[PDB]
């Protein structure tokens, strides 16, 4: 009661794998090994973001390590994949809780309802998608 100034939802949260689809269909075209498949899509990871004002913390506990990132929104920053893949880009907000960036064919969507985490990625044809719950 008594709070948000004009200003509302917090991506600032721990969050924890729910479900994901064409997982393998994804990590086997950014050349992942079949062994860091079966292990990623069976054991479901957890997941953590940390807001900071116009900065943004991005870490992902996958089933033996996690990757972490930070940027500033509208700076330009760089984003570790899952394979160790180092890549430069910007990250935008269109104001609905969602953060959208891009890559070079790589199209990816963060989507936050109150405390579910929507992510929806297209590389090409391939359309990655991924739910995970705010504990």
């Amino acid at each position: 009661h008594h709070h948000h100034h004009h200003v509302a939802m917090s991506f600032s949260g721990k969050y924890q794998l729910q479900s994901q689809e064409n997982f393998e269909a994804f990590m086997k075209a950014i050349g992942l090994p079949e062994e860091l498949i079966q292990k990623g899509k069976d054991i479901k990871g957890v997941s953590e973001i940390v807001q900071n004002g116009k900065h943004f913390k991005f870490t992902i506990t996958a089933g033996s390590k996690v990757i972490q990132n930070e940027f500033t929104v509208g700076e330009e920053c760089e984003l570790e994949t899952m394979t160790g893949e180092k890549v430069k880009t910007v990250v935008q907000l269109e104001g609905d809780n969602k953060l959208v960036t891009t890559f070079k064919n790589i199209k990816s969507v963060t989507e936050l309802n109150g405390d579910i985490i929507t992510n929806t990625m297209t590389l090409g044809d391939i359309v990655f998608k991924r739910i995970s719950k705010r504990i």
